[PDB]
């Protein structure tokens, strides 16, 4: 009967299910929600448009939403991030999913449109779960009538939240959102420790390069740059860090990294003469982590050491100037999501040319494109937050509020600290960790409840 | 003919001056402010009561405040934290200071009273710089009339800020304060990296013990606990972490520590039966980092491995139950701020007894008691913030405001992010770090100024 | 019209060749030998039986031997270690190779036989290059007449060398050997840093498990155990180490590991009562590194935590008692080289059973089975030694010596320190490292030549 | 009425004894020998000339030698290494010791002469325990009749052993020696992990500098350089390494250090033009670890960054060219064993001069000069070996052998591996480590006894 899906190969379903059964055992916060809320069915009647990397971890999120009563229609938010066995297992469970590894851009857009439309007409969606804001943008621009009946958006990523806050400032956001990224059990777990796990993993899978003893430049030292720099330093790389934010740069210095700029004195004068050629001529590996544009620009790429690896773990495909490389230099596929870019010109190359760079995942998320992204026990935190955020906005029923009541609730908000702590506690117990209970005297002394929350909203962890 | 001081030994002044000249070269943010504001004299007319560890680093702070036009009267906020050469150098410069290493509690109170009183009468103070809140409490309880002429308090430490926020919530705070602690260039520099540097330093100076291969228990995993755990792990200790806050415990797990409780199932019901005797019987070193009371309690001390080291880098002398040890067990001074505590009874000890613990700094701040606290290049951040906070509150002139205007400004506030970034930039340049300048295109892409600030006020770093 | 090979898929040749061209740029010592000796053709007339993991790195070794004039016939020394693209590239270059990933044991023996036989008769072999000693053993037991014409064996691995030294002690060794393992640029490069790179790589590829915060037990702390312990600790695992050698255990303690035994008091009396069930009940990962038998025995496997991962990076398939698991417990293939072993019985399992272990590479070398083994820039050292050792024994022409002269040369020897240093220098230059030249006065002061060797033969590095 | 000593202050004895009693609890291998051999008095009649750093650790060694029946006469082998409380405690126990912190060179020679002479005439010495070979050299050159009656020398340090091997090769060594340094429980414990503990300790005590984020250059990567590099990297320094030995350089690369030379292309032709001014102009700290001469030369000192710290943890005072600095530049004592060296000229300096270096311990061993050297639990290994070596040579009674029998025993040898393992085992047990016992089957499989030794003499650990 069930045909409402499109995946690479449905015969991978049994493999996907074996990996989902393992992943459940690695996701105690998400499986804890599944057990706590099963009887109450808090997402009964929820119809969720989901756009996030169709991994095994996203599989456990989907099956938790469904176990709590939701229906979903799913796509990946990246052309290389799907695990074909995860997409097959979800299709085989009778869930609409449109995702495969190695989509074209045209197929990416088609997949999102297959979630929005059921049998050629808008689905009766009433919730959105987004990673990076592409689905959110398409609904606002192309399907405004659908947003009338949507109660909320839950957004995974730093870049997606930035796009929501821009819409809210400009008065174009039509439904409330939860900023899932800024839970501590997301931002200071997934963004940092996920990249610590998955960056060196992706570089090894793609290149099998020794990292020990080699020179890296990490562009950015936010949550992703911090985790990326550690991924590489812990392998024995000599890591230098670039930053525009002097507070983040101060953290890099204290963490034991040299803070450098690709530009002389940190100033881009619009010419190749402002590039620190001596510095870039020694770098074996550049990683972009910024959420910004052209932080590894054409003139940097021209100055890099021969056979340097270039990758992006931040956003989109334009942290590195891949457009410059597509226009000017010859691409030689080594294997999927690994290209040698020959700096000898556009029209062919010598197979034994020494003057190339290695680009991973065509300048798109390297951890998800060349490996499997973050591990289950880290994504547990992010995805437990996603479930709690879906429950919160679905129960508030914004779409059913009268105009005057909507105006008061139209916001981009974080989950309460108490929920962030309850997710953290399930993660700690998954490690076999034992938190201490405050005595009444101690709770009084520091001015908190024995139940928490334990820190004021200003606390930075 | 200057006599308005009390220090251990004025003949240490020349040594103090030599170390102050080195410290100036290690404190570019603080010396940057000294050079930028010297001509403007923004603290002309300021009369500052200062109570903070009389170290070489505090010496550079005092001489910066004086260089910007202030008069000060100074004491230490801890009986063991004074560096006698720093106190001597400050006295020799004609600045009133009442501080020596190894004060009694009675001498500590006398020293604070000597700052408050000049020639037997209240000094015409109009500013307060505090670390831990003891001076703040004495002014509110004993000298309320003096607070009528005081424009503000600048408070250094987590515990001091907690005490200010309690006064504000109870309506007993009489003057506005700046929370210096919660500048990122304080809390996420000093509290973390300071303890990283100075905890293993103090344990080595006191005991000369090998740390590698030994078992530690760090109680707390806030900023101080994070830095403390790293101090020990980086030396090759096997570190276990205790926490009441599940988010901080999650961080400890992800950072590669086992999270344990001294109590079975984390429940302290006050009985010896609740103590995890198997765990505590393997611990060679306990460090308290909490700012809470009785987190290393009598029953834990009884269960500790023979010859374990016990120390506190958080607050006061009651994180460890030192009162229990003073009443019940015999103390053998090894050398100043190092005592063997013989668990054989309160009266006689055998010089060759094997059943003892080693207590550092009598359960008071170990980094400052057994070594020299944080290094100059870290305290640069904290003390640049102190100077900016003093300038801000002095210029606001709260004490001269009409009643209606006072009411609107009576708060506990942090410095603006822009100043936090300007401190960080001077610290980065001290390392020879080069921040990148955003292009206008990049600044517009992430919605910030090329000049910063670079992050929203919610950002946690 | 070359057909003298058997590989998984000859159409993988182009991909293999792209990866060989990258590997050449990562192997400066091996490519330095290729360039230095090309003109001399020192292996002209050498006919080498090779048995070592048919990886990209082994590909560069093979083509170096051929570039120096050798003919070879090749097989893999492990049923899971072949990279099918590497085997294809070598076949497509017209080199006899019999190797694929996922051989049966019967296919493994048939592949070695295809190297020994050409067109149904013993090949006119005159050199052996071995890893683990299986080919060496087959020649001695089954083809002793072939050894009459063989000039020597060059042996890669600790276990293979141990087997050669046993043959020499028993007087059963028929040709001289070089112990390649005990070059410092092999043992203290490959064995240690190779495993550091490739152990966490293999565990991530097989399971995608988070390692940070979890408990590991590494059995052994020789070169492989040291590198393995670091692989895990650098990811944030809490690593405990087992050893029988108290000197290696001393090193583990000092390196910051707790040293534990699976057995109470370290005494394995073969009973379940001797197992430390509390210790094994907390372990998430066991790694064997010993080259010994039954160091993760049936009683340990029964006591392990549910869903623990078990793997071997040492030798054979019997460091872990895989025979006990094949007899007693049901194996569920997750994907190739990843099995769940259900401790509920032999005859099938509940798909949702929680009581299983995860076995990687069926208890055989996990780095080569679940990933790609050591990276090119590490194997450069091992394989430069292999080439120098082949040249040395081929030039000595043992098989052509009179009986009296044979007797004096029948030994298992290491390469001279001077060659070890010349390999190391090419590796250092590959990192862009610059070695200092001694002045004549300095060389005289420490009693060495400016050219080296720099250390006496007793030096341990 | 014991007066046969010279120390700084006999009233420090009680403090010394308290620290000796603690040190006993940290030295289980040395205290194990004291307990095992007490009844047998193996050193009854031994009269030992001892020249080694008069630390608390040396005190426990001395009192073990005395407890086993020896008489000794002691001096320090370094002018800054004595702990005055240790020297006092040894004098107060009625043991001849001539040692204080801050000897002149003339006092150093006088102290050694006070051990050799008792009441103005040669002591009836029959054993030597030396560190660095100065006492050994004096006996050979000045007191050859005394060597007739001496049974052996036990030598602590790499440099001392090199001097013994030179005497043996030249036929000038008069008595046999044990090379204590090359026990694995010395060289790969003390030399490496001792410096790891004590290098950052000494730099903090001397300067209180932040190390995190600053640039270091470690000259040498033998056991001392390895431990020194780790001391600094673990604190967050960015460490570069220099070497002449390409094998040691390879290890530095793999351990995650950049390998550089102070000289362009590593060629030290004695010209200023050969200095890499750009490299040295960024270095905040140079540490020499070589046992060689002029490895931090005048032209390097001229090129160093302003306010760089320079120190030596290797040997003598001429690894750094201190003689050049004494001749050309003005020394300003900060405090004992800390000098600012003003590069503005020889005579006066400006108190606020920015152009200086900081020299620790006047270029002599920094760990012992500015802190307390290695900790008790590490020196346990070195000193257990010293005691075994004294017992071995004393029992052999070389001086009582006839000329022809002396000739066969005149050697420089190491202790047998079995004793090295027995020292290691006591050290492991002191950490609470549990070694596994081999089964009979396992011991047979790897060809060792269940009792050990576990490795061949060629094994490098
Ligand atoms: N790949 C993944 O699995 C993964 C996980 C989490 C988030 N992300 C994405 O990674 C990006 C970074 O996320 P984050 O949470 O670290 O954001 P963040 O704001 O915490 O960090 C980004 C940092 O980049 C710095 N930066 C900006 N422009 C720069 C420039 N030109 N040069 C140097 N530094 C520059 C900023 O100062 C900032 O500190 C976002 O796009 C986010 O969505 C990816
Ligand atoms: N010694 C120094 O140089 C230095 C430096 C900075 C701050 N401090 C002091 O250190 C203390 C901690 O400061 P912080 O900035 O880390 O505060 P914080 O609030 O960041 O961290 C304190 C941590 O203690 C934990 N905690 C509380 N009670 C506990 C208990 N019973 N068991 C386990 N964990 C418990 C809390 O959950 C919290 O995470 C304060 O008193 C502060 O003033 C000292
Ligand atoms: N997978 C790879 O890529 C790779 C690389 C190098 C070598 N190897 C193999 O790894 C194995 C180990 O090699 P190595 O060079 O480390 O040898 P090694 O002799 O240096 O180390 C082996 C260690 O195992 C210890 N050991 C033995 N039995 C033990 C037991 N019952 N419990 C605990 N510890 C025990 C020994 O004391 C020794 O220290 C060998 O089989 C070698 O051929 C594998
Ligand atoms: N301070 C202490 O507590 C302590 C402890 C042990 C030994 N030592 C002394 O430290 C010194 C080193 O001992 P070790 O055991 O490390 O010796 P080692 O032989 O293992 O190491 C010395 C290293 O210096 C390198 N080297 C020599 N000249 C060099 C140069 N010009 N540039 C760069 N590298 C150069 C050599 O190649 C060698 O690797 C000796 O003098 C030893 O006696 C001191
Ligand atoms: N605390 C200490 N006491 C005695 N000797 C020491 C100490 N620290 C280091 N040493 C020795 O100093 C020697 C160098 O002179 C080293 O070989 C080491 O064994
Ligand atoms: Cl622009
Ligand atoms: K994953
Ligand atoms: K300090
Ligand atoms: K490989
Ligand atoms: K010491």
């Amino acid at each position: 009967g069930f045909t409402d899906y499109k995946v690479a190969d449905i015969t991978l379903a049994a493999w996907g299910r074996r990996e989902l059964i393992i992943a459940e055992s690695e996701m105690p916060a998400l499986m804890g929600l599944r057990r706590k809320y099963a009887g109450q069915q808090p997402l009964k009647g929820a119809k969720i448009l989901g756009c996030i990397h169709m991994t095994i971890q996203t599989g456990v999120l989907i099956e938790t939403l469904v176990a709590l009563g939701a229906e979903v229609r799913w796509s990946s938010c990246n052309i290389f991030s799907t695990q074909d066995q995860a997409a097959a297992a979800i299709a085989a469970a009778g869930i609409p999913v449109f995702a495969w590894k190695g989509e074209t851009e045209e197929e990416y857009e088609w997949c999102i449109e297959q979630t929005i439309l059921k049998d050629g007409q808008p689905w009766d969606a009433n919730m959105v779960l987004d990673d990076g804001g592409d689905l959110t943008e398409i609904l606002h621009k192309k399907y405004p009538q659908m947003l009338e009946r949507i109660h909320g958006i839950t957004e995974e990523t730093t870049t997606g939240v930035h796009r929501l806050l821009d819409m809210l400032k400009n008065g174009t956001l039509k439904v409330p959102a939860i900023n899932v990224n800024d839970s501590v059990t997301k931002s200071k777990n997934d963004n940092k420790y996920g990249c610590r796990h998955s960056l060196n993993d992706a570089i090894k899978r793609g290149t099998d390069h020794l990292l020990s003893g080699k020179q890296a430049l990490v562009i950015g030292y936010g949550d992703v740059g911090k985790g990326s720099s550690q991924s590489l330093r812990q392998e024995g790389m000599i890591v230098k860090v670039a930053e525009v934010d002097p507070i983040c740069a101060m953290q890099a210095c204290m963490d034991g990294f040299e803070v450098v700029s690709p530009y002389k004195n940190g100033i881009n004068d619009g010419t190749e003469a402002s590039i620190d050629a001596a510095l870039l001529g020694k770098i074996d590996l550049i990683v972009t982590t910024t959420g910004n544009v052209n932080v590894c620009d054409a003139n940097m790429l021209k100055a890099l050491k021969k056979r340097a690896v270039v990758c992006n773990i931040g956003h989109a495909d334009n942290e590195i100037d891949t457009a410059f490389m597509r226009k000017n230099w010859a691409w030689e596929e080594v294997k999927p999501q690994v290209h040698k870019i020959h700096r000898t010109g556009k029209d062919g190359f010598d197979a034994h040319n020494d003057d190339y760079l290695i680009l991973l995942a065509e300048g798109r998320l390297v951890n998800l494109g060349n490996a499997t992204g973050h591990p289950s026990r880290i994504m547990d935190g992010s995805f437990a937050n996603q479930v709690l955020a879906q429950i919160h906005l679905f129960e508030q029923k914004y779409a059913d509020l009268p105009a005057a009541e909507k105006a008061k609730r139209l916001s981009v908000e974080v989950l309460p600290k108490k929920l962030d702590e309850e997710v953290a506690l399930e993660m700690v117990k998954g490690f076999g960790g034992v938190v201490t209970q405050l005595t009444p005297k101690q709770a009084e002394y520091i001015g908190v409840s024995v139940e928490g929350p334990f820190k004021p909203d200003t606390y930075r962890y």
